[PDB]
């Protein structure tokens, strides 16, 4: 495990992370109060699986509810106590530890934009007219207002003003808290459009200046005001912009768009594709998550932006083959069946020494989307939903069959 920082500073850990996203939407509903002990007596899986880190779920306790449901999940915390619906204090220093301990980095997911205000019982009240609190400013809607550079979450009544000194340092002493006492080697930042770039890089320097950190900005450009020149930015711009002054990685937005909306052949134009190394490689690669996904149980869980079936092997063959930094969602890999198939991808990937930066070129002459990509151990051709014959069309050397899947659908071979 290489462990630096991109040549423009960016906290992609040496580029050679690959990421298991370490739970589903409903395991709060579906192994109540017991996910820490089942991610403690997975962890030599886990690590065996191939994954090099983990991100875990929001580690603040959070009691919400609401009505069809949810809650409790992390996205509306109360506190800093551990002792929530994943498991107790005590169960999260285990898993941490049996995680760390096989070699496993363990990202917490971190929620600093707003927080479950309301909630009778809880351990930080900070008060009203104090500017804590975006509301405790004029709200004209939606905009950064002078209590909170960002855009606010829902009605923005729970909106923290992160900026506030004594606000901004209750995080960062959280942080440096997690990296202390929880074995944290990272974080991963939601909803990052509810607050400033420059606070990531901020936190993450005073916390854990040399950790993995990685930023969910899920705005696209109709989301801009019209004299905003992100109102007319691609997708790829819009994030790139954000990591450069977060100094992080960012999920890769521009390439979940494209599997949503394009045709395979468009997958080329996610971040990860970039011809720029400075681009490629700041990209974080997934096929679905807690919210754009599905998850077992209830509803199915959220299911906001999810990747149709017929596509989930392409989608997972083509982010383990290509640049960027991959994450693999727990339900493809552990209920749905496709841990086997991802195992392989995974064992392609660190053969062909596939790291963040590595080339990446398309050929324009068959169907689907052909892609030959220059791991620093050797080339790997890969053919998606193609009329391809041999690897040998496209690239000159040696070539071996790694993947053979889905009826030809997936193809992949190795100089
Ligand atoms: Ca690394
Ligand atoms: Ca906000």
């Amino acid at each position: 495990d290489q462990a630096g920082k991109s040549p423009n500073a960016v906290r992609y850990h040496g580029g050679d992370e690959i990421i298991l996203q370490g739970f589903h939407w409903n395991v709060v509903r579906e192994a109540p109060n017991d996910w820490y002990n089942i991610l403690r007596q997975q962890a030599a899986t886990i690590a065996a699986d191939g994954f090099s880190a983990i991100w875990m779920p929001v580690p603040w306790r959070d009691f919400s509810s609401w009505s069809k449901s949810g809650g409790g999940e992390g996205y509306f915390w109360h506190d800093f106590n551990k002792n929530g619906r994943y498991g107790s204090d005590a169960q999260l220093r285990q898993a941490a530890s049996a995680l760390g301990g096989a070699g496993v980095k363990v990202l917490y997911d971190v929620v600093p934009n707003h927080m479950n205000r309301g909630y009778p019982d809880k351990e930080i009240n900070l008060p009203a007219g104090q500017g804590f609190w975006r509301n405790d400013c004029a709200d004209p809607g939606n905009y950064p207002n002078d209590c909170d550079d960002g855009d606010r979450f829902i009605g923005g009544d729970a909106d923290l003003n992160t900026g506030h000194p004594q606000v901004y340092g209750m995080f960062r002493d959280e942080f440096t808290n997690l990296r202390s006492q929880y074995g944290a080697g990272g974080f991963r930042f939601d909803f990052v459009r509810g607050y400033a770039p420059e606070r990531v890089n901020s936190w993450m320097t005073d916390s854990a200046d040399n950790s993995f950190c990685v930023g969910e900005l899920w705005k696209g450009p109709s989301e801009y005001p019209n004299w905003d020149w992100r109102n007319t930015a691609s997708w790829q711009q819009i994030i790139k912009d954000w990591s450069d002054r977060a100094k992080c990685p960012v999920f890769d937005f521009a390439l979940k768009e494209r599997m949503q909306n394009g045709s395979i052949a468009d997958w080329k134009h996610g971040l990860n594709g970039n011809p720029d190394p400075r681009w490629r490689e700041v990209a974080v690669t997934f096929v679905d998550n807690h919210d754009t996904g599905y998850s077992p149980g209830q509803n199915g869980g959220q299911h906001h932006w999810a990747l149709q079936d017929g596509l989930i092997r392409q989608a997972y063959a083509y982010i383990l083959t290509s640049p960027g930094t991959p994450v693999v969602y727990w339900d493809h890999m552990y209920d749905w069946g496709y841990g086997d198939f991802i195992r392989q991808l995974i064992q392609v990937r660190r053969a062909a020494g596939v790291r963040a930066d590595s080339a990446i070129s398309f050929h324009s002459g068959y169907s689907g989307l052909v892609a030959t990509v220059s791991g620093s151990q050797q080339t790997l051709v890969v053919a998606l939903n193609s009329d391809l014959g041999n690897p040998g069309q496209v690239a000159s050397g040696s070539f071996s069959e790694a993947v053979n899947a889905s009826n030809g659908q997936v193809r992949v071979w190795r100089s």
